[PDB]
């Protein structure tokens, strides 16, 4: 039960710009995932200031990693407020961004890679590390559902029958890039999260797999 | 797409002795559980001697202990052989175990409870710890199921389309007693294993959530 959907052509462009000629400071991807998982957070919490029963899908707020080396994969999980099909569909790709257009020129211009935060698609750095990800989602007004790039001119949405349920919000996983697997490491990640993502209102979670001997 | 099957009635006599008369040595579920675990490593291993190409839905053979403290479950996964629905049926519950009223007779006489292993029943020491136990399992041959049961007289078997999908194997999910929390702790789990489970030819792997500050 499964939709592909194009992506709006500056977003196509964007992307390939990301990807293709982008060199350095790469690790800021995971500071623009954090500050979206946290975004998630604020909204979902906001929400439930007058409507508390929106936070009993999954009670506690957090941002959790999890490296997985042997799948070369990372996931960046939130339990914040999740996209329903709709959100991931007209978000995600198919409407023209505020920001999408501008930020390429900025980035002509001389513009550190870094600045994509402040154009609003800091989402897309995703893809300085990542050359496949998947955007797994659960919303409180609708099903678990899965989005998925491989960064060409098309994205497909699918009702979410494989993964482990999610309570309420999204995954980011990441199946990373064989030059960027330094991110699976404990160290590199922790670096990067106190170097970068300083303040943050949510605890920060993440999960180590060690052999026991 | 969802089915109830009633336990064998000894079976359903076993669960209820070990729940309501077995007070001490509870971490033998432990070693019960990586025994099992092992086993089926052992059978997917023998098996791809002479079909290696059974080992391609999981190449890497090994046993992982997921604490879920929040949600106070355990889960030891195997990439074992797993079971195909009709083996979760007739193994898990439905047919007479040879053991079964063996190994009771032996509690009776003042058998140590460890002794379940040795009685080929050992599987239902999870009891000792666990209220609800699913048995989440992915065989070559069949779809992923869950198997679940609170030690009633009955059991469910159900089509998985809830769980991460295993390429192969086997989870104990154990839900466990408010008693019997200790079992969550990374400290525990280590002991237990190093003293009771100290020769297991496969990796076990413990995977521990720390927050990054
Ligand atoms: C306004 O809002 C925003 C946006 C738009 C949209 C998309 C949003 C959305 O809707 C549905 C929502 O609200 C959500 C909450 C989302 C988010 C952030 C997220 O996530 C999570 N984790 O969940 C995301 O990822 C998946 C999506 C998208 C993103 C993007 C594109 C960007 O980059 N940015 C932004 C953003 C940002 C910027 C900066 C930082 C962070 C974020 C934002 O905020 C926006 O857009
Ligand atoms: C013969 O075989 C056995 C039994 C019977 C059956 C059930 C088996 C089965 O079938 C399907 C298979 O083969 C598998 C491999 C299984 C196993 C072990 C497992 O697991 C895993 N992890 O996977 C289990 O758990 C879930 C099941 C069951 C168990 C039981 C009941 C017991 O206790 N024991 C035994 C057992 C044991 C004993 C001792 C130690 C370990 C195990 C065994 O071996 C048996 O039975
Ligand atoms: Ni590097
Ligand atoms: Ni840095
Ligand atoms: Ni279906
Ligand atoms: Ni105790
Ligand atoms: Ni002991």
């Amino acid at each position: 039960a499964s939709e592909t959907f194009e992506f709006q052509a500056e977003i196509t462009q964007l992307m390939s710009l990301i990807i293709n000629t982008v060199y350095s400071n790469k690790e800021i991807f995971l500071r623009e995932l954090i500050s979206n998982a946290s975004d998630a957070l604020d909204k979902i919490r906001y929400k439930s200031l007058s409507d508390p029963k929106q936070l009993e899908t999954e009670p506690d707020l957090f941002i959790r990693i999890t490296p997985k080396p042997e799948q070369k994969v990372l996931e960046i999980r939130d339990s914040g407020i999740g996209m329903t099909k709709a959100e991931l569909i007209n978000n995600l790709g198919t409407i023209a961004k505020s920001g999408t257009k501008a930020f390429m020129e900025a980035l002509s211009a001389g513009a550190d890679v870094s600045m994509i935060g402040q154009f609003g698609v800091g989402f897309y750095s995703l893809f300085l590390v990542a050359d496949r990800v998947q955007v797994i989602s659960k919303s409180n007004d609708d099903e678990q559902y899965i989005w998925e790039s491989n960064a060409g001119g098309s994205f497909t949405v699918t009702l979410d029958e494989v993964n482990e349920r999610i309570g309420r919000g999204t995954i980011l996983r990441l199946f990373l890039k064989d030059d960027q697997l330094e991110y699976l490491e404990e160290k590199r990640i922790k670096e990067v999260i106190k170097r970068h993502s300083e303040f943050v209102a949510y605890p920060i979670q993440l999960v180590v797999t060690k052999e026991v001997e």
